[PDB]
């Protein structure tokens, strides 16, 4: 198996906190907030340590939320390489309500990057070893222009670094422009948007994604699909990959453990067919903070029934 | 191909209205009334319509809006056969909220039936010649004992009716209770219940479908599964279906669509494997658009399911 | 004391019921419905019977629902006067979620009258003697056209029927058309919406009350404020009264209940202070189905200290 | 006039940003934060200098949040005392939601301070001269007992320093512990609880209020009553005080707003009736847009209610 690493160019320090009820106008009284790692390659690095892999999350870290960040990351054993920041290391809020015992995810964008923290996120980037895979997941910060995010793949791609991309808009079309890249996974609105139509037919999903890896964009193109699971094309294979008929307890890191599932797949140069099952198991083992290595290998075992 | 009726103990003239914000305290300003149909017989006769088929509509009515129940299905070309109820029948209440676009469904029971206007619909279905199909669907109505209900269902396959059963809690239940049912099609929740556990392992809904087909109850249980789609199963068989990667603009009204289909389906004596392919693309249709499911997505959705 | 009669032109029979969770798109199971009398002038009757008062209830009634809100208000006592209607009497729906122990009033326009039940409406109200007073009260309904509001109160009036009114929009313009009108209770809405102006100045609702009265479409104009009371208008005095420091539990049936309590007030000569005191104290009592005898009490006495 | 300052242990740096829709599940993507100063003291202090006053705000400031909040006064001519923090400074989150128009505030506890930053916050308070005035402001942060409230504001009264409390919980009455405050404004929620009873009788929040001066925990009790004004108490006088009939557009921050007009009041020397009147001109001013009173909006209802 080769190395993997993960690139979250918009990190979070996501803080956890409760109040008995949701309501406009007034003040909502909510419990100092219990601290944890939020981002996407940094959520898929956590993941693939759930799932037994190991993987080197990189990313920008600023104050001392940035350093809590790095602490946290450091407690749950996940290796990380990371540029120092201006700007402070943003907090999302997710904030649980007692009366209906439902969770509310407020996410803000990611914390600044200038021109020259950008660089060295690229310079750690072409420290990575040839062979090796990079996960580059997350949304993109204000101050990176999407040309540069072109380039660092680019760049990357150039010295035998085999990309995976899991993000939104423009930055989703950004990181397919160059193309030859490894794995994309768009959920639905993810892949409206970058194919820039509304996917109304019953087979559109499935033209979509082979348009992607027939122009030769990417390798390889799951498009999850929430509770009816993924469908996933190669140059070869098309499939489809149902969860089991389970009752889905929260929606939060589905899109990440799923993945890293899929990366540890990758990187075990495992087949089309392992890959969206491994990553459909581990998508739906988080729905029941992430996956876990029991209930992925349980949904695994009877999707390979 | 045999002839199909439904029968539907607690129809209901439903009230759709708008009304800008949805909050508690202060008064919410509703438009005027856009009155339809409800009910779960009456709506699988819809569907049935709607796929280019025939079913004749068995429910009791009374009053004004029991009169305008029978008028909206009458534009609709649903043949239907009533028994005049001394209450009136209810409305619920379905409200969508502009500000969101969502919608509101307040579902409240169906108006009560005394013993003699019972009497007079087991006398309509037992009017119903050997072969041809039943479709029991909906909520038990007040004044109803569960024993009624098993009665009629026993009286009726006497004499050879064959029946579709679509229901929950109690009355799911007794309908079960004599066995033989033709089909059965419970949601997630409605097969928990009738089994009377939990189902949280990946093989769990298979199992307990299958349960249910070698008890005897039903030859055939297909769970509906909302979004990945519904588990069929048979004494020999056992299939999932999935719905196209197509997002849903609503819910209503799925479960009657599909049993619409799976009844059509059945009256044509096709395999497991087509009844469920054409429910779930039935079922998927009427997801498309905030009544039920159009002759044309279902045959798009069909044979794509058959591609 | 004068005899008080209501007209009620939409009516209700409202159906209250209890649902565990209130959320969007599923089904809301709800219990089997508990009926109430609905509709402001049928309200305002039953407020003054609580306040030891007799008013009858003039109204359109249709279908077994129409019956049944006549049944329910046999049982309470309270005399009616009704004309049969061709569209059945509609049903307005209050909904009590379990999980926040909060109301939800969804309120539909009334049934529609025709042509001819109108004029068996008036018909009806040209027998209340000369010197009673009338409370009309609650919206328009399908049907009816705002000119024959106005030829309904001028035709009261020109036998000497003491005229109230309490309504919304052009309805209550309607009614002030003809003018000499004895009392009209405009929330701000109404006010600024009947005037066709924001009110966002502090002397903005007395100036807009004080121009009614002495352009002579009312004789009293009383401005209801929510918690802050009520503001009470005459050719002579010009009146605020506020409400008890007390906790609001409920919003339902303030303004009938005050209504009610002013018309009795108004039948028995009192002075202006002594009516908006007694409106406020019922109003208020109200929010503490309407308003009881021994609250409203406790607050006039408070109010009179 | 006396020199005005105010305390806030556990202050912010809010953050308020706009989402389209509130739901649970899904994420809800929100605009990039718009910062603005958080703090009970902080806000009389920010109040104050729209009101054309001057009130310097003592407060603890740590990280680079920290430095944003200082920096954010500085550019409101809020002059301030700061002692620097380990702990950085905390974000309350405030949500505009699109759909509805609606704003939500998630309002989580202060930084911690440890022992011996709130001695030098204690030392900066300890530097005003005696006769000045000092307004003490929101909750109590992690780290500090609720002796060590007591104790700072016994040391103060004993150099001459007169005392404005505004809180609540246990800290509020810890604050009256000692008595001999000047001016405490409870809201009805803070009264009841302070005075450990229900206020539900037409007379009890008057009597509760009353009670509080008569056992000379503070010499002047003004209970904020939200849209119905407030209710001022004093050994010799009692004015309740109703704004004017304008609705509001929101509740942030009247209270603070309040505050603020009633010390520059105190400050003035002013009776309990122009004392209050102010309140309620500032507080209710501060209700008129979606971030405190202004000083002609306050003027406007403070001539109105002194008409
Ligand atoms: N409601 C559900 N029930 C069962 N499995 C689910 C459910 N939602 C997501 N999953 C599993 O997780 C995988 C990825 O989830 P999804 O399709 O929603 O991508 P995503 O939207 O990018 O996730 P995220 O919103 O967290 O970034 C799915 O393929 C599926 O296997
Ligand atoms: N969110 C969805 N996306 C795609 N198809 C759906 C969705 N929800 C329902 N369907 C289709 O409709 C069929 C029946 O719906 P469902 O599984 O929810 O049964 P049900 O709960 O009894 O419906 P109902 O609440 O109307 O009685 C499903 O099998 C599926 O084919
Ligand atoms: N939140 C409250 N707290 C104390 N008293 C209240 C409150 N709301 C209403 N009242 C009392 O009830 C009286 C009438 O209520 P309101 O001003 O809201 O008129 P309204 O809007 O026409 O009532 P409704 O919405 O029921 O038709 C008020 O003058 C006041 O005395
Ligand atoms: N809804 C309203 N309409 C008109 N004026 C208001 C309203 N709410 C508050 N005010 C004004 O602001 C003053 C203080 O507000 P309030 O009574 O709610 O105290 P508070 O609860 O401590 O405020 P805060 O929640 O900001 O700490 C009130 O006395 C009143 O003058
Ligand atoms: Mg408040
Ligand atoms: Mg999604
Ligand atoms: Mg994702
Ligand atoms: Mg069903
Ligand atoms: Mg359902
Ligand atoms: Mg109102
Ligand atoms: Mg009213
Ligand atoms: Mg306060």
């Amino acid at each position: 198996m080769v190395r993997i690493y993960t690139l979250t160019l918009a990190p979070s320090l996501d803080s956890a906190t409760i109040t008995p009820q949701i309501d406009p106008e007034g003040k909502l009284r909510c419990t100092a907030p219990v601290f944890e790692p939020g981002g996407g390659g940094i959520n898929v690095a956590r993941a693939i340590a759930h799932l037994g892999g190991s993987a080197t999350a990189i990313f920008p870290a600023g104050g001392a939320t940035g350093e809590h960040l790095v602490s946290l990351l450091a407690d749950e054993n996940v290796p990380v390489a990371t540029v120092e920041a201006k700007d402070w290391t943003r907090q999302n809020l997710h904030v649980h309500v007692e009366a209906s015992g439902e969770q509310y995810r407020f996410v803000m964008p990611g914390a600044a990057l200038n021109e020259d923290e950008f660089r060295q996120l690229e310079e750690q980037v072409l420290e990575i070893e040839s062979g090796a895979i990079l996960v580059i997941s997350g949304s993109l910060p204000p101050g990176v222009k999407l040309e540069k995010l072109t380039q660092l793949i680019s760049a990357a791609q150039k010295q035998g670094i085999r990309c995976i991309v899991d993000s939104s808009g423009e930055a989703l079309s950004a990181a397919l422009a160059i193309g030859n890249i490894e794995l994309v996974k768009p959920n639905q609105k993810e892949l409206s948007a970058l194919v820039n139509r509304e996917l109304t037919q019953p087979d559109d999903v499935r033209k979509a994604a082979q348009e992607i890896v027939n122009s030769g964009k990417a390798k390889r193109v799951v498009v999850s699909l929430g509770p009816q699971g993924a469908l996933g094309v190669d140059s070869e294979n098309c499939i489809q990959v149902v969860p089991p008929p389970v009752k889905s307890q929260s929606t939060v890191g589905a899109g990440d453990s799923m993945v890293g599932a899929m990366t540890l797949k990758l990187a075990e140069n495992a087949s089309l067919e392992e890959m969206v099952r491994f990553g459909v198991a581990a998508g739906s083992a988080a729905t029941l903070r992430l996956c876990s290595h029991d209930d992925t290998q349980k949904i695994y075992a009877y999707l390979s029934r």
